[PDB]
C-alpha cells in the first residue's frame, strides 16, 4: 500500500522493497559543478514522429499515457545510449505547490512538476525482461516550470476531469509527444532505478537542462485529480514526487 502519505510515503518504501537503499537509486540532485562535459556521447536522437498513443490512465499514483509499443515506431536512441529504446508510457510527478513537485533537482532546486518518458531496450524483447537488466530502461524527463502555457500539454489537461479517482482511464489517441519537448535537447546522465516502487535499478537517466514552460492554470488541473478511487473520501493527487537519493559512487555526466 505504499503511496506518499506520512504512513506510506517514501521513507516507508525499503520496508517492502529493500533496494530503496541501494546503490543506485533514483532520483538524485544535479550538482551542475561536479557534472562533467563527456565529449563521448554520442548525440541523442528523439524520433516520434510515428508514436501511436492509446489511452490514459489514473493508476493511483499519477496517470499514464500509453503508447503502442508493439513496433519500433517512438524510439530514443543515441546519447549514452547502446541500441534502440521503445516509447511505452509518460507520466509527471507534481507538487501541491509550485515549489515543489520535481524529482531530480538542480544545484538542490526543486521544480513544479516533471514529465517521465518512459523507454524500453528492445534488445530484450519485452519489457517485463527489459526490467531483469541493468541497461533494460532508459527514462527521458523534463522539468516542468510555471509561466506561458504549453498548448501541447493541453489535451492532456482536458483529459483529466475523466479520469479523476484511481482505476480511471480513458482513450487517448493520436496524442504526439513532441508538443512536451523543449528547444534543447542538452542534457544530464546517470545510472539509476525506477523512482515509484518496485524501485528497479533498471533506468538509464537521461534528464534535459531546458524546462518547459506550463501555465498555472494547467498545473492547477493536474492537482485536482485524486489517489482515491470512485467514492471514496478526496485525497488530492499531489506532491507524488520522491526525494532525491543518495548518488553514491556514480558519476553524472553533461552532453553540453
Ligand atoms: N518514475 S519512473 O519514470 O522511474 C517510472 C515510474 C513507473 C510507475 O509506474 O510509476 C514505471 N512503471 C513501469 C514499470 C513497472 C516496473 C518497472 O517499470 C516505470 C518508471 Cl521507469
Ligand atoms: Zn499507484
Ligand atoms: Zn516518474
Amino acid at each position: 500500500h505504499w503511496g506518499y502519505g506520512k504512513h506510506n510515503g517514501p521513507e516507508h518504501w525499503h520496508k517492502d522493497f529493500p533496494i530503496a537503499k541501494g546503490e543506485r537509486q533514483s532520483p538524485v540532485d544535479i550538482d551542475t559543478h561536479t557534472a562533467k562535459y563527456d565529449p563521448s556521447l554520442k548525440p541523442l536522437s528523439v524520433s516520434y514522429d510515428q508514436a501511436t498513443s492509446l489511452r490514459i490512465l489514473n493508476n493511483g499514483h499519477a496517470f499514464n499515457v500509453e503508447f503502442d509499443d508493439s513496433q519500433d515506431k517512438a524510439v530514443l536512441k543515441g546519447g549514452p545510449l547502446d541500441g534502440t529504446y521503445r516509447l511505452i508510457q509518460f507520466h509527471f510527478h507534481w507538487g501541491s505547490l509550485d515549489g515543489q513537485g520535481s524529482e531530480h533537482t538542480v544545484d538542490k532546486k526543486k521544480y513544479a512538476a516533471e514529465l517521465h518518458l518512459v523507454h524500453w531496450n528492445t534488445k530484450y524483447g519485452d519489457f517485463g525482461k527489459a526490467v531483469q537488466q541493468p541497461d533494460g530502461l532508459a527514462v527521458l524527463g523534463i522539468f516542468l516550470k510555471v509561466g506561458s502555457a504549453k498548448p501541447g500539454l493541453q489535451k492532456v489537461v482536458d483529459v483529466l476531469d475523466s479520469i479523476k479517482t484511481k482505476g480511471k482511464s480513458a482513450d487517448f489517441t493520436n496524442f504526439d509527444p513532441r508538443g512536451l519537448l523543449p528547444e534543447s535537447l542538452d542534457y544530464w546522465t546517470y545510472p539509476g532505478s525506477l523512482t515509484t516502487p518496485p524501485l528497479l535499478e533498471c533506468v538509464t537517466w537521461i534528464v534535459l537542462k531546458e524546462p518547459i514552460s506550463v501555465s498555472s492554470e494547467q498545473v492547477l488541473k493536474f492537482r485536482k485529480l485524486n489517489f482515491n478511487g470512485e467514492g471514496e473520501p478526496e485525497e488530492l493527487m499531489v506532491d507524488n514526487w520522491r526525494p532525491a537519493q543518495p548518488l553514491k559512487n556514480r558519476q553524472i555526466k553533461a552532453s553540453f
